[PDB]
Protein backbone atom coordinates (compact mmCIF):
# COMPACT_ATOMS: atom_id res chain seq x y z
CA UNK A 1 0.00 0.00 0.00
CA UNK A 2 0.71 3.71 -0.04
CA UNK A 3 3.51 5.32 1.66
CA UNK A 4 6.27 7.67 0.90
CA UNK A 5 9.14 5.30 0.06
CA UNK A 6 10.73 4.34 -3.68
CA UNK A 7 8.38 1.90 -4.45
CA UNK A 8 5.43 3.29 -2.68
CA UNK A 9 6.06 7.02 -2.89
CA UNK A 10 4.16 10.29 -4.32
CA UNK A 11 5.51 9.01 -7.68
CA UNK A 12 3.73 5.85 -7.49
CA UNK A 13 0.07 7.01 -5.84
CA UNK A 14 -1.41 8.06 -9.71
CA UNK A 15 -2.03 3.72 -10.39
CA UNK A 16 -4.36 3.22 -7.55
CA UNK A 17 -5.79 6.88 -7.14
CA UNK A 18 -5.92 8.70 -10.61
CA UNK A 19 -7.10 11.89 -9.47
CA UNK A 20 -3.45 12.50 -8.19
CA UNK A 21 -2.48 13.83 -11.34
CA UNK A 22 -6.13 16.23 -11.12
CA UNK A 23 -6.72 19.57 -11.55
CA UNK A 24 -6.63 20.95 -8.17
CA UNK A 25 -3.91 18.62 -6.43
CA UNK A 26 -2.29 19.64 -3.78
CA UNK A 27 0.48 20.92 -1.88
CA UNK A 28 1.50 23.72 -3.95
CA UNK A 29 4.65 25.85 -4.65
CA UNK A 30 3.53 29.62 -2.78
CA UNK A 31 4.67 32.23 -5.60
CA UNK A 32 4.48 35.28 -3.50
CA UNK A 33 4.84 37.56 -6.10
CA UNK A 34 2.00 36.12 -8.55
CA UNK A 35 -0.49 35.75 -5.19
CA UNK A 36 -2.97 38.64 -5.65
CA UNK A 37 -4.19 40.58 -2.45
CA UNK A 38 -8.19 39.80 -2.39
CA UNK A 39 -10.26 42.68 -1.08
CA UNK A 40 -13.39 40.73 -1.17
CA UNK A 41 -12.06 38.04 1.42
CA UNK A 42 -13.61 38.26 4.91
CA UNK A 43 -11.80 38.44 8.00
CA UNK A 44 -10.39 35.04 8.56
CA UNK A 45 -12.27 33.66 12.34
CA UNK A 46 -10.43 30.58 14.45
CA UNK A 47 -12.90 29.77 17.20
CA UNK A 48 -11.15 26.72 19.04
CA UNK A 49 -11.83 28.06 22.80
CA UNK A 50 -14.22 24.93 23.34
CA UNK A 51 -11.89 22.57 21.43
CA UNK A 52 -12.28 19.09 22.75
CA UNK A 53 -9.60 16.56 22.03
CA UNK A 54 -10.11 12.93 22.74
CA UNK A 55 -6.92 10.69 21.10
CA UNK A 56 -4.13 10.42 19.57
CA UNK A 57 -3.02 7.80 16.37
CA UNK A 58 -0.23 6.72 15.15
CA UNK A 59 -2.10 5.90 11.58
CA UNK A 60 1.20 4.37 10.16
CA UNK A 61 1.59 8.09 7.79
CA UNK A 62 1.44 10.45 10.54
CA UNK A 63 0.18 11.13 13.58
CA UNK A 64 -3.53 12.21 13.91
CA UNK A 65 -5.00 14.30 17.10
CA UNK A 66 -8.54 13.80 17.13
CA UNK A 67 -11.69 16.28 18.55
CA UNK A 68 -15.12 15.48 19.45
CA UNK A 69 -16.90 17.34 16.13
CA UNK A 70 -20.24 16.21 17.18
CA UNK A 71 -20.65 19.71 17.93
CA UNK A 72 -19.95 23.27 16.98
CA UNK A 73 -16.68 23.31 19.50
CA UNK A 74 -13.65 24.31 17.33
CA UNK A 75 -14.86 26.13 14.32
CA UNK A 76 -13.15 28.19 11.21
CA UNK A 77 -14.92 30.59 9.49
CA UNK A 78 -14.87 33.97 7.03
CA UNK A 79 -11.92 34.41 4.44
CA UNK A 80 -12.71 32.60 1.66
CA UNK A 81 -15.36 30.58 3.32
CA UNK A 82 -18.84 30.17 3.27
CA UNK A 83 -20.50 29.01 5.95
CA UNK A 84 -19.03 26.81 9.28
CA UNK A 85 -15.99 24.08 9.34
CA UNK A 86 -15.69 21.99 12.02
CA UNK A 87 -12.15 20.73 13.57
CA UNK A 88 -12.17 17.02 13.12
CA UNK A 89 -8.51 16.72 13.78
CA UNK A 90 -4.55 17.97 13.55
CA UNK A 91 -1.54 16.34 12.42
CA UNK A 92 2.18 17.61 10.54
CA UNK A 93 4.15 16.16 7.55
CA UNK A 94 7.82 16.69 8.68
CA UNK A 95 11.20 16.22 7.23
CA UNK A 96 14.47 13.56 7.75
CA UNK A 97 16.57 17.06 7.96
CA UNK A 98 15.43 21.00 9.16
CA UNK A 99 15.86 22.04 5.20
CA UNK A 100 12.87 19.61 4.50
CA UNK A 101 9.49 18.89 5.35
CA UNK A 102 6.88 20.83 4.73
CA UNK A 103 4.08 20.54 1.85
CA UNK A 104 3.39 23.74 1.03
CA UNK A 105 6.42 25.38 0.08
CA UNK A 106 7.07 29.38 -0.06
CA UNK A 107 8.94 30.76 -3.04
CA UNK A 108 10.21 27.13 -3.45
CA UNK A 109 11.33 27.61 0.18
CA UNK A 110 11.08 24.36 2.37
CA UNK A 111 10.24 24.29 6.06
CA UNK A 112 11.41 21.97 8.36
CA UNK A 113 7.59 20.57 8.80
CA UNK A 114 4.12 21.73 8.25
CA UNK A 115 0.99 21.57 10.52
CA UNK A 116 -2.70 20.72 9.35
CA UNK A 117 -5.85 21.80 10.88
CA UNK A 118 -7.91 19.62 9.43
CA UNK A 119 -12.04 21.29 9.19
CA UNK A 120 -15.82 19.59 7.47
CA UNK A 121 -18.35 22.21 6.27
CA UNK A 122 -21.12 21.69 8.42
CA UNK A 123 -23.89 21.32 5.71
CA UNK A 124 -22.69 18.59 5.03
CA UNK A 125 -23.37 16.39 7.99
CA UNK A 126 -20.23 14.50 8.28
CA UNK A 127 -16.72 14.18 7.28
CA UNK A 128 -17.42 11.14 5.09
CA UNK A 129 -19.57 12.97 3.44
CA UNK A 130 -17.81 16.35 2.87
CA UNK A 131 -14.88 14.99 1.03
CA UNK A 132 -17.49 14.02 -1.82
CA UNK A 133 -17.82 17.77 -2.01
CA UNK A 134 -15.75 20.48 -3.73
CA UNK A 135 -15.99 22.73 -0.71
CA UNK A 136 -16.16 19.85 2.08
CA UNK A 137 -12.91 20.65 3.54
CA UNK A 138 -10.68 23.97 5.10
CA UNK A 139 -7.40 22.31 6.26
CA UNK A 140 -5.37 25.46 7.92
CA UNK A 141 -1.82 25.35 7.34
CA UNK A 142 1.20 26.55 9.39
CA UNK A 143 4.47 25.98 8.57
CA UNK A 144 7.29 25.24 11.70
CA UNK A 145 10.88 26.47 11.16
CA UNK A 146 13.79 25.53 13.85
CA UNK A 147 14.37 28.04 16.48
CA UNK A 148 12.84 28.30 19.97
CA UNK A 149 10.50 25.59 21.49
CA UNK A 150 7.04 25.99 20.69
CA UNK A 151 5.12 25.47 24.66
CA UNK A 152 1.78 24.31 23.14
CA UNK A 153 3.47 21.76 20.98
CA UNK A 154 4.97 19.96 24.19
CA UNK A 155 2.08 18.47 25.03
CA UNK A 156 1.98 16.58 21.97
CA UNK A 157 5.80 15.88 21.74
CA UNK A 158 5.62 13.97 25.64
CA UNK A 159 2.97 11.68 24.35
CA UNK A 160 4.84 10.42 21.17
CA UNK A 161 6.49 7.57 23.10
CA UNK A 162 3.10 6.27 23.83
CA UNK A 163 2.23 6.15 19.98
CA UNK A 164 5.51 4.63 18.85
CA UNK A 165 4.04 2.44 16.16
CA UNK A 166 1.10 2.19 13.23
CA UNK A 167 -2.43 1.58 14.94
CA UNK A 168 -1.02 2.73 18.59
CA UNK A 169 -3.33 5.09 20.25
CA UNK A 170 -3.53 7.60 23.04
CA UNK A 171 -5.61 9.31 25.74
CA UNK A 172 -5.52 13.16 24.79
CA UNK A 173 -8.19 15.22 26.05
CA UNK A 174 -7.92 18.74 26.90
CA UNK A 175 -5.32 19.78 24.40
CA UNK A 176 -5.38 23.12 23.40
CA UNK A 177 -5.13 23.85 20.19
CA UNK A 178 -4.31 27.31 20.66
CA UNK A 179 -1.04 27.23 21.36
CA UNK A 180 -0.19 25.78 18.02
CA UNK A 181 -0.80 28.75 16.07
CA UNK A 182 0.93 31.89 15.07
CA UNK A 183 0.38 35.84 16.06
CA UNK A 184 -1.02 36.89 12.70
CA UNK A 185 -3.45 35.37 10.75
CA UNK A 186 -2.61 36.52 7.33
CA UNK A 187 -2.95 33.95 4.80
CA UNK A 188 -2.86 32.48 1.46
CA UNK A 189 -5.68 30.78 -0.34
CA UNK A 190 -6.42 28.21 -3.04
CA UNK A 191 -8.72 25.90 -3.96
CA UNK A 192 -6.71 21.92 -3.31
CA UNK A 193 -7.01 18.31 -2.58
CA UNK A 194 -6.08 16.17 0.18
CA UNK A 195 -2.28 15.73 -0.05
CA UNK A 196 -2.63 11.89 1.07
CA UNK A 197 -4.53 9.39 -0.66
CA UNK A 198 -7.35 9.25 -1.86
CA UNK A 199 -6.18 12.79 -2.78
CA UNK A 200 -10.12 14.03 -3.27
CA UNK A 201 -10.05 17.49 -4.66
CA UNK A 202 -11.98 19.10 -1.66
CA UNK A 203 -10.24 21.27 0.10
CA UNK A 204 -10.09 25.15 0.64
CA UNK A 205 -6.37 25.81 1.30
CA UNK A 206 -5.89 28.40 3.62
CA UNK A 207 -1.65 28.49 4.35
CA UNK A 208 -0.48 31.32 7.37
CA UNK A 209 2.31 33.45 6.18
CA UNK A 210 3.57 33.20 9.84
CA UNK A 211 5.60 30.26 10.52
CA UNK A 212 5.82 28.94 14.26
CA UNK A 213 9.20 27.99 15.96
CA UNK A 214 9.81 24.33 16.96
CA UNK A 215 13.19 23.63 18.65
CA UNK A 216 15.47 20.95 17.70
CA UNK A 217 14.40 18.87 20.34
CA UNK A 218 10.51 18.99 19.51
CA UNK A 219 11.45 18.01 15.89
CA UNK A 220 13.59 15.27 16.95
CA UNK A 221 11.35 13.50 18.78
CA UNK A 222 8.72 13.52 15.83
CA UNK A 223 11.53 11.92 13.50
CA UNK A 224 11.82 9.15 16.41
CA UNK A 225 8.12 7.38 15.38
CA UNK A 226 7.86 4.80 12.86
CA UNK A 227 5.57 4.11 9.96
CA UNK A 228 5.86 0.02 11.05
CA UNK A 229 3.45 -1.62 12.99
CA UNK A 230 4.88 -3.17 16.80
CA UNK A 231 7.38 -6.11 15.98
CA UNK A 232 8.11 -5.04 12.35
CA UNK A 233 11.15 -3.82 10.95
CA UNK A 234 11.79 -0.25 12.05
CA UNK A 235 11.29 2.37 9.46
CA UNK A 236 11.50 6.04 10.94
CA UNK A 237 8.52 8.09 10.02
CA UNK A 238 10.16 11.23 8.28
CA UNK A 239 10.31 12.77 5.00
CA UNK A 240 5.95 12.01 5.01
CA UNK A 241 5.35 15.45 2.46
CA UNK A 242 4.55 15.20 -0.71
CA UNK A 243 6.05 17.70 -2.50
CA UNK A 244 4.65 20.76 -4.90
CA UNK A 245 2.09 19.79 -7.51
CA UNK A 246 1.51 22.04 -10.53
CA UNK A 247 -0.61 24.62 -10.22
CA UNK A 248 -2.79 24.50 -13.17
CA UNK A 249 -4.46 27.87 -14.02
CA UNK A 250 -5.76 28.38 -10.26
CA UNK A 251 -5.23 31.84 -8.56
CA UNK A 252 -3.62 31.97 -5.09
CA UNK A 253 -5.08 34.50 -2.94
CA UNK A 254 -3.39 36.30 -0.36
CA UNK A 255 -5.71 38.18 2.99
CA UNK A 256 -2.97 40.93 2.84
CA UNK A 257 -1.45 43.64 0.86
N1 LIG B 1 -2.78 16.18 4.51
S1 LIG B 1 -4.31 16.64 4.46
O1 LIG B 1 -4.65 17.02 3.12
O2 LIG B 1 -4.51 17.73 5.37
C1 LIG B 1 -5.22 15.37 4.89
C2 LIG B 1 -6.37 15.51 5.69
C3 LIG B 1 -7.13 14.40 6.06
C4 LIG B 1 -6.76 13.12 5.64
N2 LIG B 1 -7.50 11.96 5.98
C5 LIG B 1 -8.56 11.54 5.07
C6 LIG B 1 -8.56 10.02 5.11
C7 LIG B 1 -9.05 9.46 6.45
C8 LIG B 1 -8.46 10.19 7.67
S2 LIG B 1 -7.16 11.12 7.23
O3 LIG B 1 -6.65 11.92 8.32
O4 LIG B 1 -6.07 10.24 6.88
C9 LIG B 1 -5.62 12.96 4.85
C10 LIG B 1 -4.86 14.07 4.48
HG1 LIG C 1 -14.40 16.56 -3.48
ZN1 LIG D 1 -1.68 16.92 5.98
Amino acid sequence: HWGYGKHNGPEHWHKDFPIAKGERQSPVDIDTHTAKYDPSLKPLSVSYDQATSLRILNNGHAFNVEFDDSQDKAVLKGGPLDGTYRLIQFHFHWGSLDGQGSEHTVDKKKYAAELHLVHWNTKYGDFGKAVQQPDGLAVLGIFLKVGSAKPGLQKVVDVLDSIKTKGKSADFTNFDPRGLLPESLDYWTYPGSLTTPPLLECVTWIVLKEPISVSSEQVLKFRKLNFNGEGEPEELMVDNWRPAQPLKNRQIKASFK
